[PDB]
C-alpha cells in the first residue's frame, strides 16, 4: 500500500491482520520486509502489524532531500496518522529504533501505547566528548567512503562478516542471510543510504528518550559489532524511565534473524504486558 506525505514524497507500507496494531520501522539500508518473521508471527497471533518503508527505501520514493531522522520521524507521523491509529506498540530495529525515538520525541505519545529499541542506535553512536565510548568518526567515514567506492560489496562485507556474527570463530556464512541483506539494500537509494549513515550514527537522541513516557523494550546483543551495545542498548534502558532491556548473550546485531523465535516471543509478552 502506498500513502503521499505533505512533502509528495510516495511511502510504501504492508498492513496485515488485525487487532491492536504494531508498527515496525526497520534498519538500514534494508526495508520492511526483514521485519516479516516478527509481523508473521505477530499478526498470527491477534494483533495488526504494520512496516513501512522510510523514504529512499524498499519501494518508498528516493528523494534527493530529507534524509535526516526529523524528516524520517515526520514521515512516520504522517502514516500513523494517515492510518488514524491509536494504542500502537512502535517498534525499531538499528537505524528505526532511532526513528521510533525521534518520532516520539517530536510528536509524544498520545498514539503509542508502547515502544521497543531492537538491536537500536539510540542514544547516540559516534565518540564525543559528552559520549567518550562512542564509535570514533573514522568508522562511519569508511561506511560512506564504501558506499560510494562499492556499496553492492559493501552490503555483502557487511553480511558476511559483522552483522550477524559470521566472522566470529566457529562460525560460517549462510548465503540466503547475505544475499536477502545485499538485495534489500540495492533497492535503496544511493543518495539516501548514504545521507542515513549520518543520521544514524550523529544524531543524539538522549532528550528523545528522557521524553518517552511508555512501556518501553530494549533488546541488544552483547556481541552486537555494528551498534555497540554498552553505548546503545544499556545506555537507552538507563534512560528510558521504567524500560526493560534483555541482554542476548553472545549475540550479534542481526539477532531478528539469528534469535528470531525468542525475539518473536519477547516482543509478544512485552506487548501482552
Amino acid at each position: 500500500t502506498t500513502f503521499t506525505t505533505r512533502d509528495g514524497t510516495q511511502i510504501y507500507y504492508k498492513d496485515w491482520g488485525s487487532g491492536q496494531p504494531i508498527v515496525f520501522s526497520h534498519g538500514w539500508p534494508l526495508n520492511a520486509d526483514s521485519w516479516e518473521s516478527q509481523m508473521i508471527f505477530l499478526a498470527a497471533q491477534g494483533y495488526r502489524v504494520i512496516a513501512h518503508d522510510r523514504r529512499g527505501h524498499g519501494r518508498s520514493s528516493q528523494p534527493w532531500s530529507g534524509n535526516d531522522m526529523d524528516t524520517y520521524a515526520d514521515d512516520l507521523a504522517q502514516l500513523i496518522e494517515h492510518l488514524d491509529l491509536r494504542d500502537a506498540v512502535l517498534f525499531g530495529f538499528s537505524t528505526g529504533g532511532g526513528e521510533v525515538a525521534r518520532y516520539i520525541g517530536r510528536h509524544g505519545t498520545a498514539r503509542v501505547a508502547k515502544a521497543g529499541l531492537i538491536s537500536a542506535v539510540p542514544p547516540l553512536m559516534l565518540k564525543t566528548e559528552a559520549n567518550p565510548g562512542g564509535l570514533p568518526m573514522e568508522v562511519f567515514d569508511g561506511i560512506r567512503q564504501a558506499s560510494l567506492a562499492d556499496r553492492s560489496q559493501l552490503y555483502k562485507d557487511l553480511a558476511s562478516g559483522p552483522f550477524f556474527g559470521f566472522n566470529q570463530p566457529g562460525a560460517k556464512s549462510s548465503a540466503g542471510m547475505v544475499d536477502w541483506f545485499w538485495l534489500q539494500g540495492m533497492a535503496a537509494g544511493h543518495k539516501n543510504a548514504y545521507d542515513c549513515i549520518k543520521a544514524f550514527s550523529e544524531t543524539d537522541f538522549t532528550e528523545d528518550l528522557k521524553k518517552i513516557d511508555v512501556p518501553t523494550l530494549v533488546v541488544h546483543g552483547d556481541a552486537d559489532q555494528v551498534v555497540p551495545i554498552e553505548a546503545s542498548g544499556i545506555a537507552s534502558a538507563a534512560l528510558v524511565k521504567g524500560s526493560t532491556l534483555k541482554i542476548y548473550s553472545g549475540a550479534p546485531h542481526g539477532l531478528t534473524d539469528t534469535h528470531k523465535d525468542q525475539l518473536n516471543a519477547d516482543l509478544l509478552a512485552f506487548i501482552k504486558g
